[PDB]
């Protein structure tokens, strides 16, 4: 009940840079929210997660919102024109034919968000703006390129650099488990973090582990039951909300690297931007009322992170987006100098395309991988090319091949065509590839 008026520019990107904690999700928002209904601007909100969808609309109740996500059960009136969606539906819902509305208006939160599709989403979105089509709203703490690991908090931070257990630890890190605080410790990967929450369980903690496969599930149980540790990879950095005391931040982890133009591995574990720790740290910090809150960090911070995967797996996404005849969206421009790709080599004829989709939203596979396989003119549920790679190929678990039982009635090791580091880095993507790999996914 204390609106601030928002001037909304046409054919203009703001870029809402407050710190963390300083109300950008929870107050501002709502407020161009308003300004948008007021105007009637036809406005999409992009939500990083489905989690944060839905504490979205505890800001935005009573305002009409059209939540385009299983993850709020609202009952629509069908006269909105709000739309709220995740940066991945919004990006995919442009890959397929399906009419995307020309919004007038586009807001993202937590646009420092890397995965490929908010990568993207960026790009079409800066696009549209720079044509004179459009305004955007770019809502995040850490904009591209920011070289501050340590911006302004609610509460003070007692920021000290430590050495930070990657590995299990049977002595030398009394400080870790002789703390009766909740804290937030973000891992170099899935593996290290299981390694480390085993130990924390060992020692008598309740531990909840989070990763962008559980995430969405997994969350919920720091709201709903009791813990000691989240150990977490960096999933976390895009508007997740903890009642913590302290982070523990190894300030680096596992990054996919296409190696050679033909496979991806996973690479380090390597520094982490400054963005992505200033995002890591101001999970703590946030309530006024508190002045005890930690973090701990490991080691050093960088920018030289061209050598990521999801700059070019954005450029894959982009050139399959249509806009106008001939126009292929660059990334928004901070971001554009993150990689070196003709505009438009990615782009697939209508029939690839459509399985280049159906395997990354069905079939869950990483972008790099989806494209491969789309691109080589091969229909989603022919799974041949999983069993007819070369040899070096052949996956590992437990040191022993894996093997599936194939819909063709053979067991037969696991051995693709193109190898992705990302479908077999931790047992739960190995899992769900092999299934993928069998037919019953
Ligand atoms: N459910 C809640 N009730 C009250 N305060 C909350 C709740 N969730 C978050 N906050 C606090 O609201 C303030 C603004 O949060 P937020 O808008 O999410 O910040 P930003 O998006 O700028 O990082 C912070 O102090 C945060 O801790
Ligand atoms: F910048 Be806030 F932590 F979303
Ligand atoms: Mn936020």
């Amino acid at each position: 009940h204390h609106h601030h008026h928002h001037m909304l520019k046409k054919k203009q990107l703001t870029v809402l840079d407050l710190h963390p904690g300083a109300g950008k999700t929870r107050r501002v928002l709502p407020e161009i929210v308003r300004e948008a209904i007021k105007t009637r601007l036809r406005t999409v909100i992009l939500a990083p997660t489905r989690v944060v969808a839905a504490e979205m609309e505890e800001a935005l109740r009573g305002l009409p919102v059209r939540y385009m996500t299983t993850a709020v059960n609202v009952t629509h009136s069908g006269t909105e024109i709000v739309d709220l969606m995740c940066h991945a539906t919004f990006t995919s819902r442009l890959l397929q034919p399906i009419r995307v509305p020309n919004y007038n208006l586009y807001i993202m939160d937590e646009a420092h968000f890397t995965d490929p599709s908010s990568i993207a989403a960026r790009g079409y979105i800066s696009t549209r703006v720079e044509m004179g089509e459009a305004a955007a709203i770019f809502m995040t703490a850490t904009p591209p390129g920011t070289r501050d690991a340590f911006p302004d908090s609610n509460s003070p931070i007692m920021d000290t650099e430590v050495e930070v257990p990657e590995r299990a630890w049977s002595s030398g890190f009394d400080w870790v488990t002789d703390y009766s605080g909740k804290t937030v410790w973000f891992v170099p990967s899935v593996r290290n973090g299981n390694e480390i929450a085993a130990c924390l369980t060992k020692a008598g903690k309740r531990v909840i582990q989070l990763s962008r496969k559980t995430f969405e599930t997994e969350f919920q149980k720091t709201k709903h039951q009791e813990w000691d540790f989240v150990v977490t990879t960096d999933i976390s950095e895009m508007g997740a909300n903890f009642k913590a005391d302290r982070v523990i931040d190894s300030r680096r982890c596992l990054k996919p690297v296409i190696l050679d133009g033909e496979r991806v591995i996973l690479a380090g574990p390597m520094p982490v931007t400054h963005a992505s720790a200033a995002q890591r740290r101001g999970r703590i910090g946030r309530n006024p009322n508190k002045p005890g809150d930690e973090y701990l960090y490991g080691g050093g911070c960088a920018e030289t992170d061209e050598d990521h995967a999801h700059w070019l797996e954005a450029r894959m996404l982009l050139d399959n987006i249509y806009l106008q005849d001939g126009l292929i969206a660059s990334l928004y421009r901070p971001e554009a100098d993150k990689v070196a790709a003709i505009e438009g080599e990615f782009k697939l004829r209508t029939e690839q395309r459509k399985t280049f989709v159906e395997l990354m939203k069905r079939g869950d596979l990483p972008v790099w991988l989806a494209y491969q396989v789309a691109s080589a003119g091969i229909t989603y549920t022919d799974r041949r090319w999983c069993f007819d790679g070369t040899t070096n190929n052949t996956i590992m678990e437990d040191s022993v091949p894996a093997e599936v039982w194939t819909r063709h009635g053979e067991k037969r090791v696991l051995k693709p065509r193109w190898m992705d580091a990302r479908v077999c880095s931790d047992h739960a993507a190995l899992k769900s590839f092999k299934e993928f790999a069998a037919g019953k996914r």
